[PDB]
C-alpha cells in the first residue's frame, strides 16, 4: 500500500538538494524537512512502496559518506503520512490517546498498528527531537476506541523494547486539548 | 478497606511460625504462604488495614535479620484478595487481558486500578517466582472493558518503571484459554 | 514429513498471546507452553513442516526484542512428538537406554536420530529446566537394540560437542523403572 | 544400626544408571532420586550400615569425575529413613517444632537427636534445594518433648555453625497444620 | 513494667560523675558500673521506666562527645535485674540451660523472654566482656522447663543473628554446678 | 586377575637399562618399549598385579628422578594385553567401533569395560602420541555386539571426562577396514 521513506544526511545543503532529487523521482510528498541538531538534516516521505524505494535509492546513492542513516517503512495505513507532515483534525472534545516512543519508526509502526486495528483518528506523530529521539503519537475519538487503539500500539513498540508510556484521557480540559491534538 | 500484607523470608521455619503468629490475628486471611527458590519463604495477608499493619509490624521485628522484605498495601479492592489466594471464576468465554509486571506490589496495585477503573472481572495475580520477580494479572470481559482494563493497569506499573509487556486477546483460541483464566 | 518449532519469549504476557496466534495461523499442535526461570516463556509446536515454518514466522516476526530464541526443526520421526509433550508408553519392562544432552535441540536430533536408527520405542524428551540446559532422552527395548539407538543418539549430540552422558541398563530394578519411563 | 547413604552426581544419566546398580548391590532402599538445579542428580538411600558403605562405595568408584559429593551418615534411628523419603503420620493435632539447617547432613544429624533424645514424633526431613542448600525437620509431639528435641537438634547443629533458626509453635492453626506436616 | 538503662562513655572520671548524677535524677538501681576495655565505661540501671528513661536522658545530655553508646529497654521482668547485678539463688540441683549470644541487649531480651516463657529460674546474665561481646544467661528449673526456656531464648537471639550456642544440662556434675550456677 | 604398568622416562639409557630388567622377569611382559618425543622413553608392562606393583617399585626406585610418570592399572582383562602390544588378529569384515579418548589410561579402562562388558573382539589399543595425547580402542564383531562395546567404553571414558568421540561402522568399505584394524 503506502510507505514512509526517511534519510538523514550530515549536511543541509546536500539535504535540501538530495530532497529535491527524490520528489523529482517519483510521485512521493515531502513530509518532513528539517535541521536536526548539531546540524544534521532529515527528510521524510509518503507515497507507494515502488515510489518511496525508488526515492529512497536515489537519495542514498547521491549521498556518498553524507549519509547518517536511511530507512523504509512498508505497508503504511495512508491516513498515517498526514499525522507525520501535520494535522487529521478532529471536531468536538473526546478521548484521547497518547503513546510515547523511543525512535520514530517505533512510533510509526505502533501508529499503524492503532489505526489498522481500531476506529480512532490518528490526530498526529510528532517528533520530539531526532529520529532516535523521544516521538509520540496522539489519537482521539469514542474512549473505547482510544483505549483499544492505546492498548494495539503500546504492545506494537513494546515487542521492540520501546515503549516509554501511553496515557487515556477520557475528555481532556480546555486548557489541555489544544496542546494534545494541536501542539 | 481491605489491605494487602507481604512479608517475605529467608527462613523456612521462621516463615511458618511467622504465618501462624499473624493468624492468632482476627480477622486475617492468608492469600498466600509458599516456599521461593532457593530456600525462601513467602507470606501474603488480607484483610483490616489495622490488623495487616499489626501482623507485618511484628513480623518484620521478629523475622530480624531473617528479613528479606515487608510491605502494606492499603486501599485494595476487595476482589483483589480472591484473585491472589486462587481465582474469581469467568462464567463466560470472552475477551482476555493480560499485564506482566516485575514485583507483585506493581502487579496488585494495576490490577487495583483495572477492577476500579472498569466493568472486567480480575481472574487472577499470578507470582511466576517471588515478589520481586516476573507477575501477571489476568482480566476478563467485552473487548472494550478488557482494552480499559490493560489501559489503566499498564499506566499504573509503566509509572513505576515496572512495566513488561500487555497484551490482549479478544477471541482466546480453545487451547490457550484455560492456561490464561486458571494456570 | 513432521516438524518441531521452538519459541522462546523474555515475556510471558506475549508468549501466552504469541502462542493463541501460532495455533489460529496453522494446523499445530501445542506441545510445551510453559514459564522457564527466570521469567521467560517457552512454546514447542508440532506438525506438518509448512504449518510449523508460518507459526514459527507469525510468531518471530510479532515477537520483536521479547524473542530470546526461535528454532524449525524438520524432518522429525512421528513418535517424537508425544515424547516432547508427554510420554510414549512402554509395551514391556526390558532395557533402558538414557541420553543427557545440553540444549533441548541436541536432544530432539538425537532422539529422532536413535527412533530411526533402531527398533526402540522413545519414551520420553525431558527439559530438565529450559531450551539451553540440560535434556535427556529416554528409549526402551531390547539390549541390542538399546545399545544401538544410545551410540547412534551420543554420535548425534557429540558431533556438536553437546554430549554430557548416555547410559544403558539392560535390566532396571523395580525402583528405577518408575522414574526412567514415566520421571515421577 | 540404620544408615544414609548419599551420593551426588553431575550427570542426570549417570545418576539414573548408577542408583540402579547400587540398588542391585546391595539390601538398601531408595529414599530419595531426582534431579537438582542446575542440573546435577541425587541419590539418597537407607539401610544397614554394611550394605550402605558398599553401595555408596560401588557408587562413588563407578562415577569417576561425574561424582559431585558422596557421604555415609552411621547410626541413624530407624524413623529418619521413611521422613527422609516420605512422612512419618500425625496421630493427633500438637505441638510442632521445625529446626532449619545449611545441608541435609547437619538436618539428618539433628533430626536422628531429636527422636533419640525425646519423645517426639520426627514427621519430615525436607530439602528445599541440594545437600548443600537449605534443610529443614518438623517434630511433632507435647509441648514439653518438642521443646526438648529442638534444643538436642539446635545444638547439634550450632556445633557445626549449621543452624539457620529452629521454632517452636505450641499450638498451631488448621491453615498452617496442614503445611507444616503434610507440605 | 521494670527496664533497664544502658550508658557507655569513652571517660571513667565522666562514668563516675554521670553514674553518681543519675542516681540522684530518679529512684534507680546502680547494676553495674565498671570499667571496659580500651578505657571505656559502662554503667546499667534497673527500675521503673519513667525513672529509667529520666536518668539515661539526664547522663546522655550531660554526656556530650564522651557517649559511646545509650539504650533502654522496656517491659523487663523483675528477675532479669537481680540476675545482671549479681546472681538469684538456686533452690536445690537441677537442670542448667545457658544461652549464649553477642551483645548484652540480646541476651537480656533472651533472659526476659526465657522467664516469662517458662518457670525456670533466671540464675545470671553475664557479660564476659564489654556491651557489644559475648553476653550468656543461665537458667535452671525441670529438664522440659528449661528446654522450653532455651528454645524461647534461643528464638529471640537467632532471630537477629545473635545466637553463638545454647545448651541443656540434664543433671549437671558436682564440678561443672558451681561455676554454671555462681561463676 | 592381569595389571598394566606404565613407566615413563626422562632418559632413553635410563629406559632401555630398565625394559632389560623387565625383559629378564619372567612374571613380567614387556608390552611396549619406545621413544616418545621429545625424547622421554616409555615403558608399558602386563602381569599379575603382584608383579606389576613390584615393576613399578623397582622401576621408581632404580630410576630415581628420571621417572616422569608411573601408573598402575589393576584388574584388566587379559586379552586388553595383546591389543596394547600389537593387535589381536581379525580378517573378515564385521562391524567396527572406535571409541577415542585422551589418555592410553582411560583408553585401556574404556577397552577393559568393552571385552568384559560383550562379545567383541578387541582388535586394537594405539596411542597416537604420549600417554596424555589422544588414544583409541577399536572393537571388531556383530553389529549388536559392537554397540554394546561402544556403549560400555564411551559411558568408561566419559564418567573421567576423558571421551573424545565414539563410533560405529556396521558395515565398513574394505578401503577403510584395513586401516581401522590394522592401522
Ligand atoms: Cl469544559
Amino acid at each position: 500500500s503506502q510507505a514512509i521513506g526517511i534519510l538523514e544526511l550530515t549536511s543541509i545543503a546536500a539535504g535540501m538538494e538530495l530532497g529535491d532529487a527524490m520528489l523529482k523521482s517519483a510521485n512521493v510528498d515531502l513530509l518532513v524537512s528539517k535541521t536536526i541538531s548539531p546540524g544534521k538534516f532529515l527528510l521524510m516521505l509518503g507515497g507507494d512502496i515502488g515510489a518511496i524505494q525508488q526515492a529512497i535509492e536515489t537519495g542514498t546513492s547521491q549521498a556518498g559518506e553524507l549519509l547518517v542513516d536511511s530507512l523504509v517503512l512498508a505497508n503504511i495505513h495512508p491516513s498515517v503520512l498526514p499525522a507525520i507532515s501535520g494535522l487529521n483534525s478532529v471536531d468536538k472534545r473526546q478521548a484521547v490517546g497518547i503513546v510515547e516512543t523511543w525512535s520514530v519508526a517505533a512510533c510509526i509502526s505502533a501508529a499503524d498498528r492503532a489505526v489498522k486495528g481500531s476506529n480512532v483518528t490518528l490526530v498526529r506523530v510528532h517528533m520530539a527531537f531526532g529520529i532516535g529521539g523521544k516521538c509520540y503519537m496522539v489519537v482521539a475519538g469514542d474512549v473505547s476506541d482510544v483505549a483499544l487503539a492505546v492498548t494495539v500500539a503500546s504492545s506494537s513498540a513494546g515487542a521492540y523494547g520501546l515503549l516509554v508510556y501511553a496515557s487515556l484521557i477520557p475528555r481532556p480540559h480546555e486548557a489541555m486539548w489544544r496542546q494534545m491534538v494541536e501542539g
